[PDB]
Parts: structure tokens; sequence; C-alpha cells
């Protein structure tokens, strides 16, 4: 895989080569490249000029490595991500969070698409990420699997604080005081490999597990993120529902993930805002 | 793993040595090989003498693939399949189903024999496949993964739908007026790795889940088959209740399991000729 | 698919055989923070892992890297004194090629030990869990020491795996532990591997718990499904070493210092325990 000079070479280009020096970094899932919009004073890296980054090959995914101020705040942002449906073993998908660590970031914001499991939820909901179910996990596909650099972490690290709580309550908070529009959701993530959708079978299994919401990416980079230290903010938007019963002739569908996401992007870009708000500056 | 032309050299192959023109692939698993015996006009191809094609390792497959006439629709047939527990990738164990595609198959009938979780199964009942649940899947093991090629589907094919709903009622219809002892059963199929067979806790573990049949094949080959765009037919042979508790001296083994398939043969070659019954013909001859 | 040949094994065997005079009866793979149970061996011979062709590195605290022969208890033993985790970036052959090592040496019962987090809330911190099950998550998605080409020099393709935790010893122990005035019960239970390295998410626990596990490791598993395949005994128990956490109030965390420390408590009660269980192993039918 990469060595620790990997992951060093890799942050000393991008220092060398811009002057922002991000705070917060924010992963861009599917359909939710419309966050880097209000950058300002944006410098732009294809993820192609990047010396060991990955290629974001699925639609809604641009590529693109963006620094600027959002909402006056140093930030980073993942104009795109990717996923280990892709080929990518989970060190590659998960490369630029520890990347991040090294240019100084002590934040990590992730966010997705994500298929509703829980049936209170509706399409163009935000849930925010209370907790993960890694699945993959589980069975050995974990980003810190081999040899570990202290470096970066602990052997063992612990994930049951995963998702900063602080955050959280203020996030929460803020939406109260609305009263507007939908109510903010919080849940539990579980991922999944995909590429393929799932059964209803499989929909009613991963219910019973506890999941609100299923998708396929995130919890590898939450859970490197941790190991180095970062505290993490995540929310997905929930873009469909996934189909519960064998009568419906409805179906999963990309298209319909992103035509969610360029619906919801007005009010993504106001929640990342009031978001950013909430984050400490550094000590 | 195989390439585009990998998958187009194949299907070339075998449409220049043979003039059988399939319509239907069927999937025979362990001890189902019997299920090619009522072939008319057979021709048999090694699966060693066909170009990229696997090989089968399992006791109960052959590794043979038989092209014919079955109760008059014209079908190719895997004598033995291939499974992950063998050490092949996905992109192995499931490479036949997309030569079939391009052969000009329109439906794929996937079979095996499963263990039954669902307590009100019997050795030797035949369960159609309603759903699956794919763990093996959820972890990252899934046939698509990798770069897409849109020349086979799309990069993110819905499962939801994966077993034909008309040809499961128009089986559950035509055999519940031909009044057999035991019903047809209906059921979701889980599949995992294998080799080795369940603990107790893993058997309660999976009828948590749902399922009421677990196997250690199928699935991929039905979400390679639905991503090309194949209509999907599956069954199981439940051929073995999977142990329950911890005073009982039964396990489960391959033997027993052969064993019931042979058991069934009568049965299965009836059930198998009136699901050709039940395939719908392509639009235009 | 497995990377070793019947022959690697076989050089391996070979080679302990050659080197030492003992000839072990019993296995036991001591977890973490159990490396103490050799103390009690008579007459140890120590290897380290470096030196043994083949044999893979222990690189966690609390796992020595050495195989100890000796005996305990009066009974002939090998110890491995640290084990190997997938977690590590071992493939399970190599996380379990040992087993079918002890196989050739003449060793026809394996005793597994482990630190385990515990799921059931009747457990607490410092029981003994006699293992009367598992979930294999790993093995599910495919990751089985089996997997590739059988040999049948070691055993069967398809091998059961619902007898695996030999009923006979765990009856023997446990009425033998009663008729010893132990204050505290040894408990008994499913454990679950999962693969590691990260601690489990609250949500995560409370899957293994639906699921019907009493404590959770990431180890353990692929060792018996080997030890099964090449018909030898098993016996497995697990120190509880933590409570893994249920809630999000909670401001405790697992942590691997506490599960070493958990060890260091329960040494001797450990070592008691370990020799009750060598009297409930059968011995062979012929010297
Ligand atoms: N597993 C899964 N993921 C998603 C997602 C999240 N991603 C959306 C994109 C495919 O549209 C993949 O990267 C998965 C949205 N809806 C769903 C769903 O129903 N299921
Ligand atoms: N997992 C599992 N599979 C089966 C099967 C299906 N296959 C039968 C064959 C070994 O007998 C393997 O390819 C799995 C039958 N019974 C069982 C069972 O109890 N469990
Ligand atoms: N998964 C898991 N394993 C353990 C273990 C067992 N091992 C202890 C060591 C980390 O301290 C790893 O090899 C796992 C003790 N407690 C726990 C727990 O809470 N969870």
């Amino acid at each position: 895989g990469y060595t620790y000079e990997d992951y060093k070479n890799t942050a000393e280009y991008l220092l060398s080569h811009t002057k922002h020096r991000p705070q917060v970094a924010i992963i861009c899932g599917s359909g939710l490249g419309g966050l880097t919009d209000k950058l300002t004073q944006a410098q732009i890296f294809d993820y192609s000029e990047i010396p060991n980054f990955p290629r974001s090959t699925v639609p809604g995914h641009a590529g693109r490595l963006v620094f600027g101020f959002l909402n006056g705040r140093a930030c980073v942002m993942m104009q795109g991500r990717f996923h280990m449906y892709e080929g990518y073993p989970l060190y590659k998908v998960t490369f630029p969070v520890r990347v991040f660590h090294l240019l100084g970031v002590d934040t990590l914001v992730v966010t997705n698409a994500a298929g509703g499991l829980n049936p209170k939820f509706e399409v163009g909901d935000i849930m925010l990420i209370r907790d993960h179910i890694n699945l993959p996990g589980f069975s050995g596909q974990n980003p810190l699997r081999g040899p570990n650099d202290e470096r970066f972490g602990d052997r063992f690290p612990a994930m049951s604080d995963a998702y900063d709580r602080t955050m959280r309550q203020r996030a929460l908070s803020t939406y109260k005081q609305m009263g507007e529009q939908r109510e903010l959701q919080e849940g539990t993530y579980v991922m999944v490999a995909g590429p393929s959708f799932e059964t209803v079978a499989e929909c009613r299994v991963l219910q019973k597990l506890g999941a609100d919401a299923v998708g396929m990416s995130t919890v590898p980079e939450v859970i490197v993120a941790r190991h180095c230290g970062l505290r993490v903010f995540g929310f997905s938007l929930i873009t469909n529902k996934v189909i519960m019963d064998y009568e419906s002739l409805e179906k999963a569908n990309w298209e319909e993930v992103l035509a969610a996401g360029k619906q919801a992007a007005q009010k993504l870009e106001q929640f990342v805002s009031i978001l950013m708000a909430s984050i400490p500056l550094p000590d």
C-alpha cells in the first residue's frame, strides 16, 4: 500500500502549491458537489494532478479538490469521493483523510446520499449521522488492517464516540429554533459495499439491525479520521426510500439519487454554512 | 479480470461449434446434474475445452455444458457450477452468465441444493426463490465490483425485482393444480461463502435475518444475469435441515446432500418441465 | 489459494520434532494478556517464532511471540505464547498455520483462549466464559481459512462446525469447577468474531447482541475451523476484559491497555482454571 512518505509527499505537494491552510475538510457525496459553490477565494486541483490521488469514476463526483473559505472558515473540499465498488482498496478510498491530517486539518465533515430505511424519513430529508454500522469492517474490510503507524494513531482506536456530540446538539438546536420546513432527522448509517442496490429481504435485514439509512461510502473515511484524531461530523441526504415490499414496481436508481441532490442543493448549502459556525477554532 | 473480448471469444467458440441456439440457460447445482438427462439432441462440451471456462472441482459437479431441447424449448445447461469457496474470484464464478447473454439466451434458471432454515421445510421440498440475502456482497464480494461496462449493463443495477414475479405466479398456480403431496415452498435464500457448514448460533443468525434456506452459490450469478437484463428464475432443493440445537448428534454432510438430489430426481424432472412451460417466448422468432 | 503446501507444514513439524524431545498431546493458544499461562509449564523449552520455519510473527502488545513445550499439570503441552490476527495483515492461512503443524506433531486437542468484550449484560470483567459456540462473521463473506483447494490429508471439503466445541470437556470442566466452592460461576456462551482492529460502535454492539453473541473478539474462530477440519478436539474460553459500550451517554471507551490489565488481574483464576481443564482432557487410546 502507501508508505508514510507517500502521504507526506502528497501533503507537501499541496502545501507547496497553495497558500490555503485548511482547518476543516469536507467530503461531498453523490450529487452534493454543489457544496463547493459558496467557497470564496477558491483554488481548484483536479485529482489527476495530485500525486497518489485516486480518480472519481462515478457520475455526480467531479474529481476535484477545492480550497477556499466557507462562511469565512478555511476549508478543503473533496468534490467527489471514492468507493470500494469502483475497485479501490480501502487504503485508497481513505488516502485523502490522512493527507488532510498532514495539511493541518482538525475536523472532517463527511456527506453522502443514502437510501432511507426508517419509514419516517422522506426524500429530501437530511439525516444527521449519530452512529454507523460497518458491515464490511466486520468481515475484514477495515482501512486500518495491516501494520499500524503510531505517527497516525493507535493500534486499537475506539469508535463509540466517532460522531462529535457537541456539533450534533448545536445542529439539532439550531433547526428547532427554525421550526420551518421538515425537521432535522438523526440516525444510524449502515455501509454496504454495493454497487447493486438492495433486495427487499436485504432492506429488512438492515432495518432489523437498527440502521436508519444505507449507503456505500463514508464509514471508512470516519474510521481513518478518528484514528488520526480528527473531530468528525456526518450527514446523509435521503435521496430515495429503499424498496420494502414485493408489490412495488418502483426500483432504486442513480438518476433519482442525483435528481434529489439537485433539488436539495440550496437547503444543503444553508445547512453546511450553519455547520461551519459550530466548529470551534483550533487552540 | 476478463475483457469484453474474452466473453466474445468464448461465445463465438460455442456459436461456431454447435448449431444449437438456446433461449434458456439452466445452472445445475449439487446433486442436480441429472436435470440434463431429459435433453433431446444433446451436444456436450467439457468445460476444459471451452476457452476461459473455469473448472468444477466439487463432488456432484460434472463440469459439462450441454446444449439441447428440454420439453421442446432450446436450452443450454451447466452440469456443475463454480463456488467462491473453491478459490475462484466472483468474476470467474459468474463468467458463463455473460457468455449466455451473448449466445442469445434471455432467461437464466438457477438451481441449487440448500440447507433448510425454515422448520416447515422437509428434505426433498423444492423452494422457489422469491428473494435473496447477499451476505458476501455486503462486505465487498459482489461480481460487479470494479469498472462497469455499459455493453453489459448499468453501474448501479436494482435487485429488488431479481426473481421474475410472473414465472413464480405461474409455477405456483400450475403446481397447486397438480395436487402433489408436499406443497411447493417459496422463500428467501441466503448466501454464505462456506465451505464449512453452519454452527447452531449461525443457523439462528440466518433465521433471525429472515432467510428460509442457506447455501454457498447462486446469488452472484443472479446479480450478473440481472445486470445484463436476463429474466431470472431460481429454486432450491432442500437437502438437509440445518442443525438447530446443541443436543443433536446429527451433522450437515455433503454425502447426505447428494443423496437427497438422487431421491428427488423424478420430482425435479417434473418440476423443471412445467417451469419450461412458464417461460415466455421471445417476441419474434 | 492457501499459500502453504503440505510440505511447508511438514517441514515446520519435522524441524520442531528434531529440535525438542517434547512430544505434546495438547496445544494451547494464549490470547491477549494471557501469556502468563505458560508460567506453570515444567521442563519448558522455548522457541521464538522468528526461529521456526514458516511461522508468522506476533506484532501485538501482550503477545510474546514464543512457542513453549513443557508439562502442564503433568500433561505434555505446547503453548503459543501469543497468536496472530487478521487485522495485523495476515491472511487466514497464515493466522492458522500453527494449527496444522500441531496436528503433524501428534497433538489431538486444541485449547483456544482469548480476551473478549462482554456483550451479555450479566458478564462482569474478570469472568471466564466457556465458549459453547461461535458466530463467524468474516466466514460468511468469504474469509474462511479453508477457502481454496482442499487437501484430504488434512480433512474434508465440507466440514461441519455444529459440534466444534467438545461437549464432554465442557460438561466435565463445569462439574469439577462447581465442586471447588468458587464464588463466581463459570460463564458459558457464544463468541462472535469481528475482524477489527477498531472497537465497536454502540450500534454495532447492538447488532452483535441481537445476533445472540455473548462476547466479541478478533481471533480464535479461524483456528477452531482449521482444528476441526483436521480432527482435533477443541475447547475454548474467553476472559471477559471489558463490557462493550452500549449507550450514547457513557464516556467510557474500550481500550487495549485496560484489556491487558484485566488479564493481569485474572492470572491466578486463569491458572487454576486451566488446571481443572487439563484434568478434563482424554488421553489418547494408545500410548
Ligand atoms: N446501498 C445504497 N446506497 C444508496 C445511495 C448512496 N450512493 C448513491 C450512488 C448510487 O446512486 C452510490 O455511490 C450509493 C443512495 N441510495 C442508496 C440506496 O438505496 N442503497
Ligand atoms: N451453507 C450451506 N450450504 C448448503 C448446501 C448447498 N451446497 C451443497 C454443497 C456441500 O454439500 C456446497 O456447495 C453447499 C446444502 N446444504 C447446505 C447447508 O446446510 N449449508
Ligand atoms: N472486538 C473486540 N475485541 C475485544 C477484545 C479481544 N482482543 C483484545 C485486543 C485489543 O485489545 C484485540 O486483539 C481484540 C477484548 N475486548 C474487545 C472488544 O471490546 N471488542
